């Protein structure tokens, strides 16, 4: 169930307004409020040493810094408790597919998010995380489109 990212990861094509459209996840807390969740926002800005500067938005709002580990693309998030995040698959322009490796009070879990430029997710959008989150064990069951709020 390998997590590859995309090479050449380019932070500054990354930054900008994306939608959280679609995730998955195996979190007890996320599957718990799955049908309750709506599409939030998140604006990047490229910060030094190949971080980025997230602004989150949930129409509340959270900032959090992604802290590069490895290679750019992989981060750590430690005022989210992201232990790992990588940017598996982008077009910058229209999509991206982040995977998270979480802990919240504990227990850790797997998610998958599908960020978009905008509030509707393309058929390559969907099809890029439909191919995806199942690779990691992940059902459909564990999977939930986020309407708009």
């Amino acid at each position: 169930a390998e997590v590859l990212l995309q090479p050449d990861f380019n932070a500054e094509k990354f930054s900008g307004l994306w939608y959280v459209v679609s995730m998955a996840s195996d979190c007890r807390v996320f599957l718990g409020k799955k049908d309750h969740l709506s599409m939030s926002t998140r604006a990047i800005r490229p910060t030094e040493e190949g971080g980025l500067h997230v602004h989150m938005e949930f129409p509340n709002q959270v900032d959090a810094e992604y802290l590069k580990v490895g290679s750019e693309g992989h981060f750590r998030v430690p005022a989210l408790g992201y232990l790992d995040v990588r940017i598996v698959d982008t077009d910058y322009s229209s999509f991206a597919v982040l995977y998270i490796y979480k802990e919240l009070e504990g227990a850790l879990s797997t998610m998958v998010q599908l960020y978009s430029r905008t509030q509707d997710v393309s058929p390559q959008a969907l099809k890029s995380f439909q191919d995806f989150y199942p690779t990691l064990g992940l059902p459909k069951d564990m999977m939930v489109m986020l309407p708009q709020s």
